[PDB]
C-alpha cells in the first residue's frame, strides 16, 4: 500500500527525541572505548563487561567496591577456544552450590552463533574455557539467561544465519525471531513470532522470564515452570527500542538499556549519534507496572546505551560500540 513507510516509522521509532534525566555524578570509565553492550555484576560486586562486538572481542573486569573501579582484560585460557574470532555479544553469569562461577558468553565468529562457557578464576583474573555450544534452535543468538553451567533460554534476534537474508528479514517484518532453551539432553523452542527478541532475564525465584521483543517496543513477561517450559503472562509497551534486561537480585526490578530512535542506532550517523536510555521496572506483575525513566541523554556523552544494572547505589550502563557510564543514583 505504502503503509510499509508507516510500520518503518513505528518499529524504528524514527520521530523520537529524547528528554534529558540526568543523575548526580556520571562518569566515564577510562580504557572502554569499542563497545560494552552486555554486562552482569556479581553479588559481591565484580562486574563482567562485553566489549567489541562487530556486526577485538574482550570480556572486561571491573569491581564495584572500588571509590573509582578501573576496568581490566580478563585473560582467556585454554584450548578449546580461537580467540582470534571472539566477538563476544550477550554474557550471562552462573553460580554453582560450590560458589563457582560461571560465564556464559554469546559468541559471533563470523556469521555464525555460538554459546561459549567458561569457569571465572577469581584470583587469577581469568576466564578458564570449558565448551562451545552450537544449535540448529540457535542460529542468531542476541543474548541468553543461564539457568545451569550449561543451560539457559537464548533469544534469537533472527530465524536465518546469513546477515544477507537477516536483512531482508528484518526489513520485510517477518518477526520470525524466537527463543529456545538449551540443556545437555533438551533443546527446544519455548516461544516464537518475535520481532527482534534481543534481551532476557529471569526472576530472582527463577519463576518467571522477561524478553525484550525490541523492534516492537515490548517486554513480555512468561511464567516459567518445573519443566522450564514458558508460558504468557503479560506484555508492557514502550515508547522506546528495548534491548538488555537486568534484573535486581534484592527486588527483583527489571533495569533496562534502551534506544530512543531506531533510526539512530540501526543507521549510524556521527552528526546524528544514538542517544541513552535507562528505565527501572517495578511490580511487573501488578496491575499498574511502575516504569521510571533513570537516565536519558542524547548521546553528547553515552551513545546507544544497551544495558544498565545498579550496585550498592551506583548505576553502570553499556552500549553497543561506544564508552560505558558509570553513577550515582
Ligand atoms: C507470521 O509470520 C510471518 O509474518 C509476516 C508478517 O508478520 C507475514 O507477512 C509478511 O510477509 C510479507 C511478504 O512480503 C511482507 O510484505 C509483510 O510486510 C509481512 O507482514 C508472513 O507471511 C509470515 O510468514
Ligand atoms: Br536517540
Ligand atoms: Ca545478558
Ligand atoms: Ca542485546
Amino acid at each position: 500500500f505504502d503503509r510499509q513507510k508507516s510500520s518503518f516509522q513505528t518499529r524504528f521509532n524514527v520521530h523520537r527525541e529524547v528528554t534529558p534525566v540526568e543523575l548526580p555524578n556520571c562518569n566515564l570509565v577510562k580504557g572502554i572505548d569499542n563497545g560494552s553492550e552486555d554486562l552482569e555484576i556479581l553479588p559481591n560486586g565484580l562486574a563482567f563487561i562485553s566489549s567489541g562486538l562487530k556486526y577485538s572481542g574482550k570480556i572486561l573486569l571491573m569491581d564495584l567496591n572500588e571509590k573509582e573501579p578501573a576496568v581490566s582484560e580478563l585473560e582467556i585460557i585454554g584450548n578449546t577456544l580461537d580467540i582470534s574470532s571472539f566477538n563476544p555479544h550477550g554474557i550471562s553469569t552462573f553460580i554453582d552450590d560450590d560458589n563457582t562461577v560461571y560465564l556464559l558468553v554469546v559468541n559471533h565468529p563470523g556469521s555464525s552463533s555460538t554459546v561459549e562457557v567458561f569457569k571465572f578464576q577469581e584470583e587469577e583474573k581469568s576466564l578458564l574455557h570449558l565448551k562451545t555450544i552450537r544449535h540448529k534452535l540457535l542460529p542468531s543468538v542476541n543474548d541468553i539467561v543461564a539457568v545451569g553451567p550449561e543451560h539457559f533460554y537464548a533469544t534469537n534476534d533472527h530465524y536465518f544465519i546469513d546477515p544477507y537474508l537477516k536483512s531482508w528479514e528484518m526489513h520485510l517484518g517477518l518477526a520470525w525471531s524466537f527463543v529456545t532453551y538449551y540443556s545437555p539432553n533438551d533443546v527446544r523452542v519455548v516461544a516464537e513470532g518475535f520481532d527482534f527478541a534481543n534481551g532476557i532475564n529471569i526472576s530472582p525465584d527463577g519463576k518467571y522470564v522477561y524478553i525484550a521483543e525490541l523492534l516492537a517496543h515490548k517486554i513480555h513477561v512468561y511464567e516459567k515452570h518445573a519443566n522450564w517450559t514458558l508460558t504468557p503472562l503479560r506484555v508492557l509497551s514502550f515508547d522506546t527500542l528495548v534491548d538488555n534486561i537486568s534484573v535486581d537480585p534484592v527486588t527483583g526490578d527489571l533495569w533496562v538499556g534502551c534506544h530512543p530512535n531506531g533510526m539512530r542506532i540501526f543507521f549510524y550517523d556521527a552528526e546524528n549519534p544514538p542517544g541513552s536510555e535507562v528505565l527501572r521496572i517495578q511490580d511487573i506483575l501488578s496491575e499498574e507496572p511502575k516504569v521510571t525513566v533513570v537516565y536519558a541523554e542524547n548521546g553528547t556523552v553515552l551513545q546507544g546505551s544497551t544495558v544498565a544494572a545498579v550496585y550498592k547505589g551506583k548505576l553502570l550502563i553499556g552500549t553497543v560500540f561506544h564508552k560505558a557510564l558509570y553513577c550515582d543514583l
